[PDB]
């Protein structure tokens, strides 16, 4: 009976093994000693497609913590996932992420993984369908349940804005912005240790609004997805490619921590190519000096053999390209 | 064929009988000869939770009228009800309760039962929600069905505005209110002769954002869910209560006419209680004392064995501890 | 796959199965083909495509008798919501293709008509087959055109069938509310294909246009919709002169400055088949209705090629006319003369 049907529960604290939480400070991230933090990691494919082959289990968070350097996952949550097992059930399982990250010291961002323009609710793909109403209600139910979780660091409130040529809508910053403010303001109402992520348009990746009209709250840091074709310099060397950079995004990172939450990139004939991840390779070097020289967190896209571009070509966890080369960098950034 | 679903139809007025219509005038209820009409009576459980038992029944409506001195029963419809039921099979139920309460010259109110924020679309529990695309549509069809019928006295279009500390939405007074403004005008473009029911914040505790925005139109009552545990003052005295009710909502009833759609109690150490429910019982005499001297209407929560604070402790309808005192308050008002 | 992550993008109709076929563009108040041609509209709608489906009568034979026979340069289809929903969007996408195959091949046009009826900007409508929502709407038109980009045969985008608030008690009718609305439509719209016509309508059921002369939809390659059945105007003495002032004052001045389209009108008699307000008329509106927009210039496709759905053309799927079926017939074969 409907009248009988539980409030729900809040994950279980004690549960947890000690770990710092992460804050905003000025255009930083820190710890509790007050020390300068970044995140580094890599995306997983969403909890339901690993579920389906049996690949959602601690061993992938221990490979990855272990052998590739990583201090965070993201976890990007598909609204037709989140509904097709049903929130009850997509909670658990990321209670099991929590439980295996805390163990591991690492971190989760979850991001509610749509692509599109949230005011009208019209999006790339079926798979990331959603409402305003529905994203609201992920949000509170997450906030909800995570509260005073150290491990789970960063909301990332919508994964890629964008209007497609303005075929879904008429793109509109002041409007996104609110709309953002609003989510914003559900979740400090309810935890106000929490990161929220914002972002740009043209599949988060020009944050230039935030220029003369930043989110008008404290605590909060920005998405940037900066694949290598979505800067298209006649003549690609890293002195265009960091002009067009610094005009987009990367300027953000001298006023607001960054989270570079999807990057990475397959040869134009490999697989699962399409605008905008193909390169040669170059970009690969070239995003990560240019992270680093400016301090931005990032999360590649994607430690899955499936989902392109691949990190893995298999489950026994064979390096891409891109895979081998950010493997290195990370584990020589934990070092 | 979906060419072939029939356009709806309307209630037939002519098979009641005989029975005023209540409107508004100034700070009061009245009645056609213009007499002070005072709603007291009780909720009911959801039409569909009373089904689910058999007790969704005539005689239910015979024990209050007949025993306990009701004038009106407020009904809760609850929106996974509504969706549960489907609407026109909930509309066939309601349309018993009117032949029911007419019979026994009683009157309904009608109360859309959900708890949360209706513009951000996010309420307390999933049994409340609802959007408002289909609380548009709950009013239309009432509205358009119950036309020119006397019985349905109030449309409680929303039961309990809350956003449990900002958590469902950032609560904001003018968004609101236009909300309710939109939602009255669908209602009086079908029939004037209704009397919409409009609550405030926290839980519909707070009218007092009334005081300098009041809702923009004639004929409207105003809710008022004043629980033991919503005023706390620190010395529990008539004087410190009677000042924070006065403060919060009871000053509405000086310019509108009120309704006390939601009140009650349980002992503190009873099985079930919770805040903000829980008194000594001394609760009682006063909130009875404080209505009846600024003659606010009410409907106790909950003349059920189940939904809590009950009134009855089961279908035979043995009173509780809040039951039997309600019950005896009834009584002699109704004599009164 | 079973697996939501292997569901395809959506594909574009192959522009290269079509035979040659002019585009229809708007050109002032008129309507344009590549010649630069002044082009009327006229033809017919038919029903919806479930409707017709449920009992085999979604055939290419359909559309090769008002082809051959009545004179029609043009098909109506008025999609239902429910029936959207029904059969799915991606069934329902693919019997729309199967009607523009047959309407290129027989060189006539089609208006996709978002039928619904009620005021979109609330949500609330005249009857559960009309249901939508404003996500739904844009959704039916991001994926129409995608779909049909290029396409000349599908000529007209018409946003939303019937805007009408029942007296209030829908929303509170309100025009720059559904202005602005319609604008957000057709920039979507306009966004993936700049060649389409959008076809926009005014409130009491898509026969009040008035409000657009000081406040017309700011969008260039705009029609307006109007459905003057008979007993729409309510002249007190019925005669040529008072109906045609009844019809200029609320619709048929719009096509003085845009083209015009009644995308419906009709009647039967009032003691006929299906016969309800506002479609009564003992026929003499028939000759008027056609001399003004004759006069006007205006399109008009009529309501309804179908013997089940009121007021009728026809009496059966032989094609047997009704009284308005035959008076339109000869009406169309004259004038594609
Ligand atoms: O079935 C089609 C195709 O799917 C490919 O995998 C998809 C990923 O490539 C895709 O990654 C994108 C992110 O979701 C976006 O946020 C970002 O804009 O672009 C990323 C790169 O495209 O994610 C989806 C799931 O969201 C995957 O389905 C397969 O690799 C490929 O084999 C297959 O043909
Ligand atoms: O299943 C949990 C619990 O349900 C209890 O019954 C509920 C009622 O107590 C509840 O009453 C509330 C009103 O609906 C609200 O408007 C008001 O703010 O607060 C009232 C409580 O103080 O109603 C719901 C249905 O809406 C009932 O489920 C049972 O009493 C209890 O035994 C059971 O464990
Ligand atoms: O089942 C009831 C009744 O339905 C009739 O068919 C309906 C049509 O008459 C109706 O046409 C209307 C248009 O849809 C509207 O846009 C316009 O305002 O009014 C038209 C009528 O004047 O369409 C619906 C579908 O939308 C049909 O169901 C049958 O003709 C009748 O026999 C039957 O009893
Ligand atoms: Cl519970
Ligand atoms: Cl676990
Ligand atoms: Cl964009
Ligand atoms: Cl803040
Ligand atoms: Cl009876
Ligand atoms: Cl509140
Ligand atoms: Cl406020
Ligand atoms: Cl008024
Ligand atoms: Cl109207
Ligand atoms: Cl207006
Ligand atoms: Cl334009
Ligand atoms: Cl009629
Ligand atoms: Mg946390
Ligand atoms: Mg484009
Ligand atoms: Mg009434
Ligand atoms: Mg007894
Ligand atoms: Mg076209
Ligand atoms: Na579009």
């Amino acid at each position: 009976d409907w009248w009988d049907i539980p409030y729900p529960s809040q994950f279980d604290v004690k549960s947890l093994k000690t770990q710092s939480f992460i804050s905003v400070k000025g255009n930083k991230f820190i710890d509790d000693k007050g020390k300068t933090f970044t995140f580094r990691g890599v995306n997983i494919a969403d909890t339901g497609k690993l579920l389906s082959r049996n690949q959602w289990q601690k061993s992938l968070f221990e490979e990855l913590a272990n052998n590739w350097g990583v201090n965070t996952i993201r976890l990007p949550i598909h609204p037709v996932s989140w509904r097709k097992l049903g929130p009850d059930v997509y909670l658990g399982h990321i209670d099991e992420a929590v439980r295996w990250a805390n163990d591991l010291g690492i971190y989760l961002i979850l991001d509610w993984h749509s692509i599109g323009y949230l005011p009208t609710e019209q999006y790339q793909h079926p798979m990331y369908d959603t409402t305003i109403k529905e994203t609201r209600d992920f949000w509170r139910r997450i906030t909800f349940r995570y509260q005073n979780v150290p491990t789970v660091a960063v909301y990332e409130l919508f994964n890629e804005p964008t209007t497609m040529g303005n075929t879904l809508g008429e793109r509109n910053w002041a409007e996104w912005k609110t709309l953002n403010e609003s989510l914003i303001d559900m979740i400090y109402a309810s935890d106000k240790t929490v990161i929220p992520l914002v972002a740009g348009f043209n599949w988060a990746y020009d944050l230039s609004p935030i220029k003369k009209a930043p989110i008008e709250r404290e605590g909060i840091a920005y998405a940037a997805h900066p694949y290598p074709q979505k800067a298209k310099p006649e003549v690609k060397n890293d002195k265009n490619f960091f002009k067009l950079w610094d005009e987009k995004w990367g300027f953000a990172a001298d006023t607001y921590p960054v989270i570079a939450t999807q990057l990475g990139w397959v040869q134009p004939d490999g697989y699962g190519a399409h605008i905008p991840v193909k390169d040669d390779g170059s970009y690969g070097p070239r995003i990560v000096k240019y992270m680093q020289k400016k301090g931005v967190s990032y999360t590649v896209w994607v430690f899955d053999p499936d989902w392109s571009p691949t990190m893995i070509n298999d489950w026994d966890f064979t390096p891409s390209e891109q895979g081998a080369f950010f493997k290195q960098v990370m584990l020589e950034a934990k070092k």
